[PDB]
């Protein structure tokens, strides 16, 4: 093992280390965070082809790194089978819907699948306007769809003050220090050693709780950027994952 090791080198250390599938995607050390991603993201997409069935529930929890994988999606045909939105959309600047919606659009293109959207905001500001809205018919029928999810899909968020996906104000970011929060996964937080238990933020966190991935059959995490290292390990540590793509120079700083 060293710094010249190679991408197989480097899934072999991770797969031994963190008991995921991985693949490892050569990115030149020199490349920006957009051209990485697309990188990442069309890797991802090739290991997330052979995984789409027929017949089957499949969980995508959008956002930035999702939208580069629906991006380079390869057409694969199947029937019977949906897919289901797995956090909501909508936030205090007034963005993410349309983000959302042509994400989860580009993954029913692809397999031919009918699209299931989640009304819901893309985090709620008040823990009492998630009970409210868990009580909802409309909601609860999503929510159900979710349990039944065959493989889901996902980034990982990471905290390093500003949050991805804008939902959170900077009273909120206090807070995450306080928990010992290093990221999320669906906008549902941990912490270092991968608990979410006992997390005030995750009472307004509209995404299936991490006991729910987990019974998932396969959970493909695509993370890219090695700056965001902690949320990557934290998701690992709470085990959400059983595929795992991310750059080059994310995994060296993993198995460090």
């Amino acid at each position: 093992a060293s710094p010249f090791d190679t991408g197989p080198e480097l899934e072999s250390q991770i797969r031994n280390q963190y008991g995921v599938d991985v693949h490892v995607v050569p990115v030149l050390d020199t490349l920006n965070e957009a051209e990485t991603l697309d990188r990442v993201a069309m890797q991802a997409a090739r290991t997330i082809g052979p995984l789409v069935d027929s017949n089957a529930i499949i969980g995508v929890a959008w956002g930035a790194t999702l939208s580069a994988v629906s991006r380079h999606l390869t057409r694969k045909m199947t029937h019977d089978s949906i897919v289901v939105q797995l956090n909501g959309a909508g936030n205090m600047q007034t963005t993410g819907i349309t983000y959302a919606s042509d994400i989860m659009r580009r993954f029913g293109s692809a397999y031919g699948a009918r699209v299931e959207q989640f009304p819901v905001p893309a985090f709620f500001d008040h823990a009492s306007t998630k009970t409210a809205m868990w009580n909802e018919r409309s909601v609860q029928r999503i929510l159900d769809l979710q349990a039944r999810m065959s493989i889901a899909i996902f980034g990982v968020g990471s905290v390093d003050h500003v949050y991805a996906g804008g939902y959170l104000d900077e009273h909120d970011l206090t807070m995450l220090a306080a928990d010992d929060v290093v990221g999320d996964v669906a906008t549902v937080f941990f912490r270092s050693d991968g608990s979410s238990d006992g997390i005030t933020l995750n009472e307004r966190s509209t995404g299936p709780s991490h006991e729910q991935l987990r019974q998932v059959r396969r959970r493909i995490c695509v993370v890219s950027g090695a700056s965001k290292i902690n949320g990557l390990q934290g998701a690992l540590a709470a085990g959400l994952a059983t595929d795992l793509i991310l750059d080059e120079a994310s995994a060296r700083r993993l198995v460090s």
